[PDB]
C-alpha cells in the first residue's frame, strides 16, 4: 500500500500564466499515479483541513511572525509578487497551510503504517527561509514536517535527503541549529541559489552538501548514493527519512542542466529503502510535466513489489 496525499486545493495557489510552477504539475502526476498497473496499490488521502488542525503550532517553531503576517496579508489583499518569481494569489496562504498539513499528515501516515507516502502538494519548500519565501516557495514543508515529527513518540532523529536539482538554502537554515535532524543535499553547482558549499557541515556536523557540475547523469548520483549518501544517513539511524522529492535534474527539465532520466529516482528509492525506517516524500520542484509524471512513477514503483 502507498499513500498519496493530495487536495484539488494545491491547484488553486495561482503561479500565474505561463510559470512554470503550474498546477498542471499535479494533475500530471495524478492523472500516471492512476494509470499505472499497481494504481489499485495506491490509497488516496485528502490533507486534514487546517480549519480542524491548525499548522501554526509548527509553523511558527521555523518561520517569523512579522513573515507570516505580511505573506497572509498580501494573499488576503488580493495578491501579488513576493518576489518577481514567487506569486501569491488570494489563496497562496491558505493553500500553504494546507500543504503544511499534507506533510504533517504523511508523518503521521508513515509512522503509523510504516508504508510510504507522497506528499503531492503546492507550493514547493525547500527554499523559504525563516523571514521570506523565494524561488517559489512560501514555507518549508519538509523542515516544518521533520520539527513536527519531532514531537512524535518513537520519533528522536529525522533525516532529510534533497534530491531537487537545487540546493534546499530554506531546508538548510531552518534545520541546520537542531542537533536532532540531519540534511543531506544533491544539487546542481553552478546552479539557484547559489549555496551549499560541501565544507559547510553545520555545527552539528549535520548538514551534508553534495554540490555536482552541470551535465550529471544517472552514474555520478548513483555513485554519491552508494558512497557518500547512503552511509551518512545510516550513520545517523533516523526514525523518519523525509526525502524533498523534486525532479528537476532531469534532462528534460527546463530550468536546470543536469540530465538524469525518470527512471533513475527508482534507483534513488530502492536505495532509500535500505534504511529500516519509514519514508515521506514531498514534491519540490520538476517542471517538464511528463518527466515529472514519469519521475514520480519511478520513485513510488520499487514500494509496489
Ligand atoms: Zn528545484
Amino acid at each position: 500500500m502507498i499513500h498519496l496525499i493530495y487536495s484539488d486545493q494545491f491547484l488553486d495557489h495561482g503561479t500565474g500564466r505561463s510559470h512554470p510552477e503550474s498546477a498542471r504539475r499535479l494533475t500530471a502526476i495524478a492523472q500516471a499515479l492512476k494509470a499505472v498497473s499497481w494504481a489499485n496499490q495506491i490509497q488516496w488521502h485528502e490533507p486534514t483541513a487546517i480549519a480542524f488542525r491548525d499548522p501554526l503550532p509548527w509553523v511558527r517553531q521555523l518561520h517569523d511572525d512579522y513573515y507570516l503576517k505580511e505573506l497572509q496579508k498580501l494573499a488576503e489583499s488580493g495578491g501579488g509578487y513576493w518576489d518577481p518569481d514567487t506569486p501569491v494569489s488570494p489563496q497562496s496562504f491558505d493553500v500553504a497551510l494546507l500543504a503544511v498539513n499534507a506533510c504533517l499528515d504523511g508523518v503521521d501516515l508513515a509512522l503509523q503504517t510504516k508504508e510510504p507516502v507522497f506528499a503531492l502538494v503546492r507550493p514547493p519548500g525547500h527554499h523559504a527561509t525563516r523571514s521570506t519565501g523565494m524561488g517559489f516557495c512560501l514555507l518549508g514543508n519538509v523542515a516544518i514536517a521533520a520539527h513536527y515529527a519531532l514531537g512524535l513518540a518513537g520519533i528522536k532523529k529525522v533525516a532529510i535527503l534533497d534530491w531537487d536539482v537545487h540546493h534546499g538554502n530554506g531546508t538548510e537554515y531552518l534545520v541546520e541549529e537542531n542537533p536532532q535532524i540531519i540534511y543531506c543535499s544533491l544539487h546542481q553547482d553552478p546552479a539557484y541559489p547559489g549555496t551549499g558549499q560541501a565544507h559547510h557541515h553545520g555545527r552539528h556536523q549535520n548538514i551534508l552538501n553534495i554540490p555536482l557540475k552541470p551535465g550529471a547523469d544517472r552514474r555520478i548520483y548513483v555513485q554519491k548514493f552508494q558512497d557518500v549518501v547512503l552511509p551518512y544517513l545510516q550513520e545517523f539511524q533516523p526514525d523518519l527519512l523525509i526525502v524533498s522529492a523534486g525532479y528537476d535534474a532531469t534532462a528534460k527539465d527546463p530550468l536546470a542542466g543536469m540530465n538524469l532520466q525518470p527512471q533513475d529516482y527508482k534507483v534513488f528509492s530502492e536505495f532509500c529503502q535500505q534504511l529500516p525506517c519509514p519514508i515521506l516524500f514531498a514534491l519540490e520542484g520538476g517542471y517538464h510535466l511528463q518527466t515529472l509524471a514519469e519521475s514520480v512513477v519511478a520513485t513510488l514503483e520499487p514500494f509496489a513489489q
